[PDB]
């Protein structure tokens, strides 16, 4: 069996039915209007269905007989490549590599050591998916898309002035050359060198060496010209300091694309964020902050080596989900387990060409667009709250749930959000969106809040919530949605030039989270033990992104501090005493 044998075989995103994905529409505006304004989208929805939306869904359907997916390049588009905002800090996802749980505890004087094992872990599953050996990944005996793969190494996204593009240089053996060299970034500057020589991929040893000369050369010199922090600002901002660092140079495009190109990049920090079982929210902040010198933030995964022997992965959110750095992370993981968190082969370090470093040629402009580009981004991640914390009828469902609970009883009212559901069961699917306040929600919310309300009244309602949410779950990951089928309406109208139906303009129909409006941004980041996050997608909302294990629900929680009506912290808190409540429920209702 190979890692994409199956692609060819899965079936094409489908196209939800139009009355079917209007009706869970309306069910969805419930919880955040009264009388009238219902009364005013119900009729906003029926014309719309009569009339365009009947037009704009056949308009969709011929679409979809041309493409096996028809929502992935404009998703990619319209959620990631045409927005402007600076995408390093607000749209990347981070998480924290889990090996100080156990054999790499955080300690100084180990980030070169551990950093060579790092390297050579993450380079052997270069190697298992450029020999399609890894395995594919499946629910039940059903396949599913392993597009995302492809995206891990020699990926990386180019700044646009309008509009933002992939550049994806993996392939298989089976299909051609694959770059073999990575990039390496310390104290402000730039190196590179290839992970292969005589045929096979170099040891820790051999990784050590090319690792332990740059950080000794870099340290006791002046931070070079940072180019790489170009990357963390404003869309526009970049791509046009882009263009012009390329017109001081010919040369320096090539730099460029040898930054863009290479297996991944490796960052070399020296700050040391507090990390323990206990407490690492820190590592968090690092990650989503850290020193912008020394990271890509336009490479789909870049790896972060902390001076206290830490290490963390930061990734563009573009051309992938989180489940494929969840992966390679876990699998490395492994390894260390494995191995103890050592080496135990060969010490021998053959004769391989040292780190060659990029020189990039700038004048004084471009000098003053990194000071810039530096100050933004530490300002803006400087308003970043995090909070992780570990707790000890499905989980994710629970915790959805308890999210549902926390918030209407720290902030005394229903919390539109946002939960992930993938969607990989059909060709290059990517995700959907599965709105957690529902009715059924937020009357088991009150009765919990209920003085009058009985153990049995709570249970039953908890219980329809959990049926609800189930279904809906399920609906969207095969592909029953309905927040990608309306902006797929909304898409087939703009690109003919067509005007923005009516619906769109409803005020519930961003009061429930459409147009990117929810205040909970969610998602489940797997059963791996590794933890990811992104900021909030509202300024006055949240992050809440959790993992689960067999004996534990560990969360990561992110909110802006120049908002003062949230708090990440307390968030958590309140969430894990409903666990506890819920909890409590099901017990003494289990009598």
């Amino acid at each position: 069996e190979r890692t994409f044998q199956y692609q060819d075989s899965l079936p094409s995103l489908p196209v939800p039915a139009l009355e079917e994905s209007l009706k869970k529409y309306l069910e969805s505006v419930k919880p955040f209007a009264n009388e009238d304004e219902y009364k005013k989208t119900e009729e906003i929805v029926q014309k719309f269905q009569e009339g365009a939306g009947k037009r704009l869904h056949q308009k969709l359907l011929e679409r979809a007989r041309g493409k096996r997916n028809w929502l992935e390049e404009w998703w990619l588009n319209v959620a990631y490549l045409d927005v402007r905002i600076p995408s390093q800090l607000n749209v990347n996802f981070v998480g924290p590599c889990p090996h100080f749980e156990h054999y790499w505890p955080a300690r100084e004087g180990t980030q070169l050591e551990r950093g060579s094992m790092m390297l050579w872990h993450n380079l052997n599953y270069w190697q298992l998916l450029r020999r399609e050996k890894l395995p594919v990944h499946k629910s039940g005996n059903t396949p599913l898309d392993m597009n995302q793969f492809r995206m891990l190494f020699s990926t990386c996204k180019v700044p646009g002035i309008t509009r933002d593009s992939i550049m994806n240089y993996f392939k298989t053996e089976s299909e051609g050359h694959c770059p073999t060299h990575i990039a390496v970034l310390c104290r402000g500057r730039a190196f590179v060198f290839d992970v292969l020589h005589e045929g096979c991929l170099i040891t820790p040893p051999e990784l050590l060496r090319q690792l332990t000369y740059i950080h000794k050369k870099c340290s006791n010199e002046p931070v070079g010209p940072s180019i790489a922090a170009l990357t963390s600002e404003e869309r526009t901002r970049w791509a046009k300091a882009r263009e012009y660092l390329i017109s001081l140079d010919p040369e320096n495009l090539t730099l460029l694309e040898k930054i863009q190109t290479s297996l991944f990049v490796y960052s070399i920090e020296d700050s040391s964020p507090h990390a323990t079982p206990e407490e690492y929210s820190q590592v968090f902040e690092m990650l989503l902050g850290g020193d912008p010198s020394v990271r890509w933030g336009d490479k789909s995964y870049n790896l972060i080596s902390f001076a206290n022997g830490i290490f963390g992965m930061c990734c563009d959110h573009a051309p992938y989900d989180a489940m494929v750095m969840v992966n390679i992370a876990h699998y490395v993981d492994e390894r260390v387990l494995e191995t103890e968190g050592r080496w135990k082969g060969s010490e021998k370090v053959r004769d391989i060409p040292l780190p060659e470093e990029l020189v990039f040629t700038v004048d004084e402009k471009i000098l003053n667009d990194v000071s810039q580009a530096k100050a933004q981004h530490l300002k803006a991640a400087s308003d970043l709250q995090i909070a992780a914390s570990t707790f000890t009828l499905h989980p994710d469902t629970f915790i959805q749930l308890a999210l549902q609970l926390a918030y209407y009883r720290l902030h005394g009212r229903p919390g539109c959000c946002y939960e992930t559901a993938m969607t990989r069961y059909f060709y290059h699917g990517r995700t959907e969106t599965v709105r957690s306040c529902t009715v059924e929600a937020v009357r088991w919310c009150q009765s919990m809040q209920d003085p009058s309300a009985s153990l049995l009244e709570r249970q039953q309602k908890m219980l329809e919530a959990f049926a609800k949410h189930n279904k809906m779950m399920k609906d969207c990951s095969h592909g029953k949605g309905f927040d990608r089928h309306l902006l797929g309406l909304l898409l087939i109208a703009k690109e003919e030039g067509l005007p923005v139906p009516e619906l769109f303009e409803d005020p519930l129909f961003s009061r429930s989270g459409g147009g990117g409006n929810f205040v909970l941004s969610t998602s489940l980041v797997g059963y791996l033990r590794v933890q990811g996050v992104v900021v909030p997608m509202v300024h006055n909302g949240y992050g809440f992104f959790y993992h689960i294990r067999d004996d534990r629900f560990v969360v990561a929680c992110s909110s802006w501090r120049s908002c003062p009506e949230t708090d990440a912290e307390k968030l958590v808190q309140m969430i894990f005493h409903a666990f506890h409540d819920m909890i409590q429920l099901m017990n003494t209702a289990h009598l």
